[PDB]
């Protein structure tokens, strides 16, 4: 529109609070959070994580007290990571769909006591392989897609039997949303969300994860250096049925959850994952960069497009929007 | 290509939760801006008839509200002066008197809240003997050019008393940039002009018409036109506005998404006095639930607009801080 | 209409060759500008703690230090002066000083190694008492046009001495043109203008502070707003830029992004203090592994940055060479 | 963005090296490059090739030999080219589904020897037919669609039966790349890629390759004048399942290049073919253009939007890069 | 949603006819520019071994061998003079030398043949000693405005003698505006000006410096950059110019496709001597086909050239006819 | 591009013919010509249409004679329309698929007297039907649609064992071009071409093609007043496997050609119309207008995007391009 200092001066707005609030182009609510919570299999048990400083594995009694204050402030919603026992581990993981694993009884418990608050499961096999590969290895090494898939699938029913609104297919096997929704379809759990992991990175920034749950990944995982590759990834786990669709990690990709709910229009999620998480916690504690900057990271997942953000911040976060 | 049964959209709206996580949009306390009707005299509080629940209110009593409003974090007022008839003229000079119950209530509103945004109306209609939005012509066409020889020395009133913005309501052409250029000329660098774009020739103005104590074809713009407020829109960002509005407001929200999408400038919307009335009777006889309040004011946060002229801000903002 | 399993998106990741064939972006040295932290004086070397192993030299050091910079390929060093405490003053004099930490060390560098890119940085913050970027009225507001008449004369002593580019980085309207109309009438007709042309009150610099020996929302962007930074870069280029910049960077992915779609042109965006640390931070821990740094970079080509600012720059040389 | 002269002046960044550095928009590198071979039916086998001056046809252990070297550079894939020996053409075709074909052997051979190097096999009659047309012909002499992609799939069998990583279907049958994908899936070679030539020309650029290899056009190969259809072709191969979509030949077709890569962000491949590579040499060779010129047209392929390039001069352009 | 077999896209390529009908380009004799090499002198014929059967003519000559370009229906002849090396000069100033041989072959032209189209070259590199596209300055850099007002002259002294385009191929910022304000405020209000607005530094020029008896990497466009080329033609149309150019050509035709797609303006490009060179060394070879010349300008034409200049064009128009 | 009088004067290039030349946008060419001809029963006969001046019915003989002179004009191809005895037609419209119709022995005789001639047959019921109505009429005097299609699949089976290289549906009955090319695929007619006329409106302006054939209409041909229906009628055209799409009428409809080439990138073709060729040719008999109008009339089809055009004008046209 032809706009040109000095009739154009865009530091007008931005003179006075009051306009900068009327302008403000984008705000961070208790709506756009998720908090990701790792679970352990006792009672009466928390684990300091000394990659991630300030979170707690917690059993699942302490998971419910918790919860009450993450309800409180409006959390929306959880998304569980068990720390399976490593003697539950094996080559065909069958643990991912033991009706008594610790993310079905732990869903089972938080759905009885807080209805209302949201569950997002992972349905995942890394989790549950004595080697940590996310699937089914074949002789070579190499995590079979289709067979890995059959696991998931049984997994993913297994928590909707548990009573998860949301199934979160982290996996990064091609197909694996379509046939997970036909076996939830087939089995009448016509509600029961599907939050695609669309594009998922093969990235550094995980690096903390593993150390929280007790655990190459580039013939699965996305290159970092690949940005319409996730354009495609997304379109086909829309067309496959996914509910939402996700981007991860987070801050290092906000590119893409720009061109993805610039492309699709659809649910878009981020995941600030842990490594981020560990690097922002370590600058504050370290004092080298001020609590605001917890803020300013979630504020950059909604200017980019995303709809929810799953954040290790987002407790601290709803605190300091609920001043 | 998403299809049902795969894709049953019905899923996210199965729960709250969900529905938070997947919703669009929200409206806040920081998209909301209050008109107000200001009386000249000391404690004077009038209803007005044709818009349940508002009133014209002196500048005392103004300052009064004000503290609530404040309180309740509303961003800016936008003042509209109910001038006494005896200071209506050919020549509308009222609308640059330092004197003005704008400029006064401005100096004071400035000083008693100093966050607090002001807007002022920059406009000849609440100054003219005859209601016309200008100055006059022997052929009784308001003349565009030497009208805004006038707004232009209004806008430099409001500025001098204060007002952090000033809001060109006239629909002359070119006014945004003489505006500008003025305020430029005189040190006012940081005033910002909130241009009424997009201004429809409208019924739904009624019973403003009421409360301010007062056709417009050959200026305001026929409600059939949607490419022609584009041009609009693109003239006043040219000319220097800092934001753009359509009014009214809810009769023309693909306006306000056209405009949002075409622009990406800082959007705003006029939710009119026909728009509250209609609303509030409704309302009053049990017709509509109270809830349709943000359910209005969360439309115009989806079509785009940034910010709202609304006079349920307060309503709104009780109901948001809750 | 690609659906699995006629397309299985893993086929192409399966073996490293095909990965490569496929590989969107690469990161080359030819990307990667190197800032660094001016002292006054001769052998001086000060570690700084939160930017852990980056130093802030005195000029003859760093002459020594950008041998190995040169050798390494790294196109071009963005040099942050860090003023004597008794240089800085009201006017922001020692900005325009020929005598200066940033003049001196441009003319030392420009004659040493003559091929070596010289980007100086305009700003007056470096040179105030307060620390504010520009020149305050009586209200303790940064006055635009009067703190650019300071910009211009900063920018013609770093041209006079040798300057290629010159990067204004204060956030004030219109700078751009008023320094490019300054080169182009004193001769400088081939002095770049790298523009920080969307650059947030962001939380991130909070290292550089310490760095250099130094809120900014009257001038800095609202980190909510994108639109806004279009606007932004579009006038810059209007007035002559020949280079626009997102800071800082990783945090605005989506504004480098947004920028280089629109207007395809050439795009920089800086790597923070805080983006460094962070990542420091987090290695020496052993929390992530170095090849974040590369991962950190290669986004930012990603997101269609074609430079980048960034204090790993010799680390990532030294990667890359390998 | 309103720029004008002289406050716009272009030639600022053009001023220094470091600057031209900083703003050049794209790089070739040795990812982008790969070899195409005219591979001999003997043992201690080398040919020269008159129309392509510098190129030779090599047997199988020769290939070996100078493959230590491409690899040692980084080339990363190679595309074979057999030579098929006369006596093993027929109207069948059938020496393409051979197991012990030219490529099929050069294919488990390398594979065993340079396990990460790619190999891209040319699934295509036309080096199989005692006539030379790209199928098997009717009574008319037409090249018929259906009846020549059953060949084409028991060959694209046989050389994931053999090892190859991707295979290229070059011959422009209608429904081609569906058909070898079913096949493919059907089989089990899950992850064998399909490197679709998607728009290939009736071009009178290919003359040096009848040459190399030892061998009307226009009712299957796409007419020079044709941008639009080039889209639909594309389109169609994406849509069957292709991995990699190609334009053949290259530099006469940049601009096909550009829309292709624009309208469907795949991984896009360009051949820089014989006749180009003819021309190129033949003018350095009498001194008329400088060597130079080899890496400005492997530019143009990156500028145009090419992922990869298949060329002739890939050696030259990876020890040129390599310095 | 077009799929196999429903879909079969070689249906339309079953017979020649449904091919002709389909086809979506045609390249006729109004697509083709010859560019020329005139000699000074009477009774010159030169034979270049680098562009196997392209002369460079005296005048004289030029004028017999127009007869049968314009039998052909060639719209237009580019002239490029081959100056004696002894006019050559450090100021240029045969460049806009009244009796310049393309002063002289214009006017000729002209004369003889009404309707034929000259396009005349404006560039100061045949006329400087040193071949650089312009005047240099004390460091050896070519001047960018003072070379424009040698340009400016030259430019007018081809209007003067007839042309009825002059066609800018030097790379100088702003040239077009500069000669364009030149004619218009001369009275040559008609004179075309082809700019070459996307001229790359390129090794295909090698054999038309042969021809013409002659780095540029600072002003003549690195062949890495696509986008910068719209920013090129951006300017030069603002700038007033006719019709725009990309050189070289046919390793650019990913430039023209883009420049004709964002533009919608008159796009020409040119098929360069090496162009030529590397298609004549194949076809006497028998490494290619002589079909291949058709090919090669049909490409242009696909890309989204209006006209090409072209080597070829007497070959091709001759194949058209027929 | 911010181009402004008077730098921008758009006049330059008008001022020289060389120059209009130069910047000519499109041309006119006999490729782009499809002639339509009305063809009778018996054996040397003409008869002149009253409507239609200039235009003769022929029967066989006398269309082979004149299509001598519209090869060697270069006219690629003729759309046969014939003009059926009133004797044989039915409500069944069985004289469609009589393999001596007029159009399958018209067709017979062309392609073998001119093998590379297009031939375009008609694939509609109207010139069939006793009533003329565009199909089978159901009690209310609708026409059906799913019933008329069976006729139609048997007509356009019958015109390719004639040896029709393309069949062109003027019907406008909905789905009736994919139930003609599964037909056609089903009988291995593979590469008989389908040139749907996929937006053909209710017009006045066929008013003169009736007088020439010897033949509500609203129920199935388009409303003259809808634009994006077009676009919608040619995309399941498309789908349906037609290989060029058409616009009926033309001139009234340019605005419609320019969307469709616009918006599907596809071979796209126009008929200009027996009454838009009655109102030329009329008004040139009359003096009213010049000659030159008919080239005009057809370059506006080449600018708006049309491939070809069939034009009762063909043969004119390719005199005046020839000279
Ligand atoms: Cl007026
Ligand atoms: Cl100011
Ligand atoms: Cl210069
Ligand atoms: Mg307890
Ligand atoms: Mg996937
Ligand atoms: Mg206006
Ligand atoms: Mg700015
Ligand atoms: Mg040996
Ligand atoms: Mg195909
Ligand atoms: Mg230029
Ligand atoms: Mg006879
Ligand atoms: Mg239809
Ligand atoms: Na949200
Ligand atoms: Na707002
Ligand atoms: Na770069
Ligand atoms: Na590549
Ligand atoms: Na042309
Ligand atoms: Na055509
Ligand atoms: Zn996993
Ligand atoms: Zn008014
Ligand atoms: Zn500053
Ligand atoms: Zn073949
Ligand atoms: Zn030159
Ligand atoms: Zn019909």
């Amino acid at each position: 529109a032809n706009r040109a200092y000095p009739y154009t001066r865009l530091r007008r707005n931005r003179r006075d609070d009051f306009s900068r609030r009327l302008v403000r182009e984008n705000v961070l609510t208790v709506d756009d959070l998720i908090l990701p919570v790792f679970v352990l299999d006792g009672v009466n048990q928390r684990e300091s994580i000394p990659s991630m400083p300030g979170v707690e594995r917690l059993s699942i009694d302490q998971l419910l007290i918790e919860a009450e204050e993450w309800v409180a402030l409006g959390i929306p919603a959880l998304a569980l990571f068990p720390v399976t026992p490593v003697e539950k581990k094996s080559l065909d993981a069958a643990e991912a769909y033991n009706p008594e694993g610790i993310a079905q009884r732990a869903t089972r418990a938080l759905r009885e006591r807080f209805p209302e608050l949201g569950i997002i499961t992972d349905v995942a096999l890394c989790p549950f392989t004595t080697h940590g590969q996310c699937g089914i290895l074949d002789d070579d090494g190499y995590v079979l897609n289709d067979v890995s898939i059959d696991v998931l699938v049984r997994q993913a029913l297994s928590h909707a039997e548990a009573g998860a609104q949301v199934v979160a297919p982290s996996d990064m096997m091609d197909g694996r949303i379509g046939a997970i929704r036909e076996a939830l379809e087939s089995a009448g759990h016509t509600n029961v969300r599907v939050m695609a992991y669309s594009a998922k990175y093969a990235s550094a920034y995980y690096g903390p994860f593993r150390d929280a749950v007790g655990s190459n990944k580039a013939t699965y995982q996305m290159d970092p250096a690949n940005s319409d590759e996730a354009l495609h990834e997304v379109a086909a786990d829309l067309a496959e049925g996914a509910d939402m669709v996700m981007v991860k990690p987070g801050m290092p990709y906000l590119d893409i959850v720009r061109r993805v709910k610039d492309e699709f229009r659809a649910p878009t999620f981020v995941y600030q994952v842990s490594g981020e998480y560990a690097m922002h916690m370590g600058a504050i504690q370290n004092g080298w960069l001020a609590e605001s900057v917890i803020l300013e990271s979630l504020t950059a997942f909604k200017r980019a497009g995303a709809d929810g953000i799953l954040t290790y911040f987002a407790k601290q976060a709803a605190e300091q929007l609920r001043r």
